[PDB]
């Protein structure tokens, strides 16, 4: 699809069999999702935001569907204002910016 | 142009007589730039996200040139870790997400 930016580019994602709303975010290196249960082990990660740095849990090789496109990659879990799909997964779904 | 998301989508902007590097950020509602002087009236604003909130100065009706395209809009100025071009200006240059 082609998504304009007059409103927030919110899409439906599927993860752990559950639908969530998430923001397609070209300014984010990494995908960060609100607190949830994910399988396997996690490792520590620091991410830097507008307000400063936060600790998040890093889960690798997670199955996630974004606007119907399947991806498998790193998902960070922590206190984010909204679920965000960052470049690590935007690249997997073949997303580009165009003007 | 078509801009890849393999790397941070950094572009050159011209604002207030200055050349700056800025991130094309579909996740950001607003354009936020590191400390700089701008003409005209401003009011204080809080913008938030990962890490929490920062206080910024809001300048309206500011002329910017983004990657060759002229636009007018609101520019927030404050202690952001990176220059961000938000949706308020991305729309004006006709920027879309495609996949
Ligand atoms: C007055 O209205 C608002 O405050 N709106 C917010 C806004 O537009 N602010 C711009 C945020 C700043 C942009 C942002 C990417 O888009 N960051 C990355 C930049 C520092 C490069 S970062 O948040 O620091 C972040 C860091 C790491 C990673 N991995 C991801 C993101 C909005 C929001 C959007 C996207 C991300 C965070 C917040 C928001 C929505 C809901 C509730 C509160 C706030």
């Amino acid at each position: 699809p082609q998504i304009t930016l007059w409103q927030r580019p919110l899409v439906t994602i599927k993860i752990g069999g559950q639908l969530k709303e998430a923001l397609l975010d070209t300014g984010a290196d990494d995908t960060v999702l609100e607190e949830m249960n994910l399988p396997g082990r996690w490792k520590p990660k620091m991410i830097g935001g507008i307000g400063g740095f936060i600790k998040v849990r890093q889960y690798d090789q997670i199955l996630i569907e974004i606007c119907g496109h399947k991806a498998i990659g790193t998902v960070l879990v922590g206190p984010t204002p909204v679920n965000i799909i960052g470049r690590n997964l935007l690249t997997q779904i073949g997303c580009t910016l165009n003007f």
